[PDB]
RNA sequence: ACAGGUUUGGUCCUGGCCUUUCUAUUAAUUCUUAAUAAAAUUACACAUGCAAGUAUCCGCGCCCCGGUGAGAAUGCCCU
RNA sequence: CACGGGAAACAGCAGUGAUAAAAAUUAAGCCAUGAACGAAAGUUUGACUAAGUUAUAUUAAUUAGAGUUGGUAAAUCUCG
RNA sequence: AGAGUUAAAUUAUAACUAAGCUGUAAAAAGCCCUAGUUAAAAUAAAAUAACCCACGAAAGUGACUCUAAUAAUCCUGACACACGAUAGCUAGGACCCAAACUGGGAUUAGAUACCCCACUAUGCCUAGCCCUAAACCCAAAUAGUUACAUAACAAAACUAUUCGCCAGAGUACUACUCGCAACUGCCUAAAACUCAAAGGACUUGGCGGUGCUUCACAUCCACCUAGAGGAGCCUGUUCUAUAAUCGAUAAACCCCGAUAGACCUUACCAACCCUUGCCAAUUCAGCCUAUAUACCGCCAUCUUCAGCAAACCCUAAAAAG
RNA sequence: UAGAGUGCUUGAUUGAAUAAGGCCAUGAAGCACGCACACACCGCCCGUCACCCUCCUCAAGCAUGUAGUAAUAAAAAUAA
RNA sequence: AGUAAGGUCAGCUAAAUAAGCUAUCGGGCCCAUACCCCGAAAAUGUUGGUUAUACCCUUCCCGUACUACCA
RNA sequence: AUGACCCACCAAUCACA
C-alpha cells in the first residue's frame, strides 16, 4: 500500500557543474507534508505522473539535509537524466507500507 | 571369430564404435497343464509363534546344524 | 576385541515395517537320512523329508502369442 | 678451455669541398651537429678457401698463434651423475651495428601489420641461474645379412641381443599432485563430458593475387573509327499506384513471349447471368489452377570448344592410367 | 493488322581509319608446382564478442562421521 | 557571472569566382555485397549600417578553452 | 575483404505355353 509523505512545488531549475558534468537542479518548495531522502518519489506534472524512482542528490543550501520539514526550500536532482523539469511542476514523496494478507480460503467446515 | 556394418568425391592403410553368439536379473506384452531344479534388494528396524534337549536326580549336549557376505586384499597351495 | 559402554538385537523357519528395478507358506511330519541324549526300547530336532507358492530354467504335451520386414539381417503392400 | 693477436668493413673525431643527405612500387616523416673525399682508436663480427665434409656425446664448431686436450682391450643400461640451441633472469662491465617494445611517416574501410625513420630491452664480456626447441637426419644402441620380398609416399628389405616408448578422437604441452636457485616457470600428467569418427598416403577433377613458355586479331594492353552515359522525345524494366493478368528478369532479362493490347485479342477487375455445360457415346464434358524441382516438345549457354563413346587389350592392381 | 512501332527481317547505294607492336595489369592454351577444396574459391575455414545450457575445477567457510600411545599391578600370602 | 579567440554546408576545413574533404541520397564498378570511382542537393548564425569589395565595425544570439560561482 | 544451411547414385525387365 502506498500512503503519502510529503508533497513539494518546483519553482527554479538549476544547472550546476559538480565533477565535469551538468546536473539538473530542481528548486523546490514543500507545501503539505515533509520529504525524506530514503522515500520512494514520483513527479507530478499537471494531474499527470511523469516519473518514478528516487533522488540522487536532495541539498538544501549547502548542506545535504535527509529530512526537510514543511515551508523548507529543497534542491533535488534526480538519477534519471531524461526527466526534465518545468517551473510548475508537482512532486509527491510516498512510502510503501506492508499489508500481510490471511488465506483468501475458508474450509467449509 | 569364418566374420560383418560405419571415416572418403573416391581408393588404400591405420584406428575406434557397433552388429551377429551364450547366460542371469528386472520390466513391458502374452500365458493351458504337469514334473524337476532354483528361489536372490537390503550386516536397516522387527509384532507373534516355533527353531535344544535328553536322562532315575549327576551329567552330556545347546551358532554343531542352520544363516549371512559385513569386514579384511583378505588370501590359494604347502610346511 | 567386549572386561566395560551404547543399549535391549530373526544375518535360524516363517512372517512384518522401512527400503529397492527386485515380492515363496505366519504350512505338515519326525516316516527316511543326519545330529543330541539314553544301557535300552525311545524321545527331541523350522536340519531335513514330503508338500505349498512363482513362467526363473529345462523337459513333456493338452497350450498362441510376441518381435520384426531400408542396409548390416530372414521378411511389405495400400493408405495417412 | 684458457691466454695472446687482427685483415676487410664500420664509427667517435677533426680537415677540406658541396647544399642538400636518407628513403621507397611511389611518397612522407627523419637529418641537414648532414653528405663525398682524406685521416682514425674502441666495440662487434669473422669475404674467398668450402664444388670441402672434418671434429665433438649431443647442443655445437670453419680469422690467426701458442698452452692444455678429445673415457673404455670399446655389448645393452636408469628416474642416479654430468651436459644441453635460441630466448629469458640476477649482478657488474661493454655498445660499432642489429633490434622485440615504443614514438613518428605512409598504406588501408580499419592497420594496434606488411613498407620508411628513430630509439630501447636484448644480441657481447665476467660470474651465477634457467633446462626449453620442427633439441627432427621426425629413422633408438650394438652386431650382422642382401636371402624371402613391393599397401601408398618417403631415405630399399630384414635378422639377433637389449632398452625406451605406444591401447580411438577431442578435452589436454590442461586440472590436481611430488620435485626443482624455476613463483606468468619446467617437469610428471588425469577425469567428467563430447563425438562416431579422428588420423595416414594416394587418385581424378576443380582452383591458384604460383612459375615458365606460347598466344589474343575486334582483342586483353598499346592503338583506330562511330556511339552510349548529359537534352527532348519513343519504347521496356523497376518501383511506387490501382477493384484490376501472367511469363522473362547476371553473362544467358530489359522494342523480351508480342512479325504487335481501342472492342475483340484477354488470360485480369467489377457487376450481372448459365449449370451433362462445343463432341457419336460416356456418374461426364470443362479448367490460361499448382508444380518448368515430374516432363515431351522447342531453345539459351559454355561453343567455331574439341572432344564424347561402345567393343577389346595392357598395369608386381586398376580410385584410375 | 481493319487500322496501328522511332520495333523487327531483308535488299541496295556511297564508303573509311588503325593493326607490321606488347607480355607489366585482364583473359586463353600447354607444361611444371601447390591444395586442409570435391555443392569443387561464390570453396573451405580461425578467434573474440553476444544468446542460452551442460560438466569439471578452485573457493572464506559450514555441516556429518572418523581415533592414540606411557609405565604400572597382578604373584604373594594368611589361617588351619 | 567574467575572459579570450572565435561562428563559412549535417561534421571539419579553404578563401572572397561562395569552394574543397567526411556525412547524406543517386549513379557506376562487381556474379553480388562492401571498399573504391563519379554526380546531386547541401550556406558566411538573426538585428543595424555602409561603402569601388565584404573576410570592416555594431546589435541580438550562440557556443566553446579559461577562470570564478552555483541545490 | 566477404559469400546460412542443405543436394546426389543401394530398385528391377520384356516375350511365350
Ligand atoms: C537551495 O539551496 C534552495 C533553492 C531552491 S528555491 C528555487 N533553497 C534552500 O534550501
Ligand atoms: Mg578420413
Ligand atoms: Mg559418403
Ligand atoms: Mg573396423
Ligand atoms: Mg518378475
Ligand atoms: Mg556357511
Ligand atoms: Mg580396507
Ligand atoms: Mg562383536
Ligand atoms: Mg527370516
Ligand atoms: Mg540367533
Ligand atoms: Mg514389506
Ligand atoms: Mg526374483
Ligand atoms: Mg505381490
Ligand atoms: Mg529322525
Ligand atoms: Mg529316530
Ligand atoms: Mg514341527
Ligand atoms: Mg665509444
Ligand atoms: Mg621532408
Ligand atoms: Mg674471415
Ligand atoms: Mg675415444
Ligand atoms: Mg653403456
Ligand atoms: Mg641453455
Ligand atoms: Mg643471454
Ligand atoms: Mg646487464
Ligand atoms: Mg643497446
Ligand atoms: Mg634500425
Ligand atoms: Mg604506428
Ligand atoms: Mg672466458
Ligand atoms: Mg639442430
Ligand atoms: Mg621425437
Ligand atoms: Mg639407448
Ligand atoms: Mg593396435
Ligand atoms: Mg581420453
Ligand atoms: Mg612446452
Ligand atoms: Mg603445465
Ligand atoms: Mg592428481
Ligand atoms: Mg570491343
Ligand atoms: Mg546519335
Ligand atoms: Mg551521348
Ligand atoms: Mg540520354
Ligand atoms: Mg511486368
Ligand atoms: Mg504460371
Ligand atoms: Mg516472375
Ligand atoms: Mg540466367
Ligand atoms: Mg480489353
Ligand atoms: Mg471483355
Ligand atoms: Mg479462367
Ligand atoms: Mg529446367
Ligand atoms: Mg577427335
Ligand atoms: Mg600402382
Ligand atoms: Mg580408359
Ligand atoms: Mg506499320
Ligand atoms: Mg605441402
Ligand atoms: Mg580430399
Ligand atoms: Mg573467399
Ligand atoms: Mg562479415
Ligand atoms: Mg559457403
Amino acid at each position: 500500500e502506498e500512503h503519502p509523505v510529503g508533497e513539494a512545488s518546483i519553482l527554479a531549475t538549476f544547472s550546476v557543474t559538480e565533477g565535469k558534468k551538468k546536473v539538473p537542479v530542481a528548486g523546490c518548495r514543500v507545501q503539505k507534508g515533509q520529504l525524506e531522502k530514503q522515500k520512494k518519489f514520483k513527479l507530478t506534472r499537471n494531474g499527470h505522473v511523469i516519473w518514478k524512482g528516487s533522488l540522487t542528490s536532495l541539498k538544501h543550501h549547502k548542506d545535504d539535509i535527509s529530512i526537510v520539514k514543511t515551508g523548507m526550500d529543497c534542491g533535488l536532482s534526480l538519477d534519471e537524466d531524461n526527466m526534465e523539469f518545468q517551473v510548475g511542476d508537482r512532486i509527491v514523496c510516498y512510502e510503501e507500507k506492508q499489508i500481510q494478507a490471511k488465506t483468501s480460503w475458508d474450509p467449509g467446515f
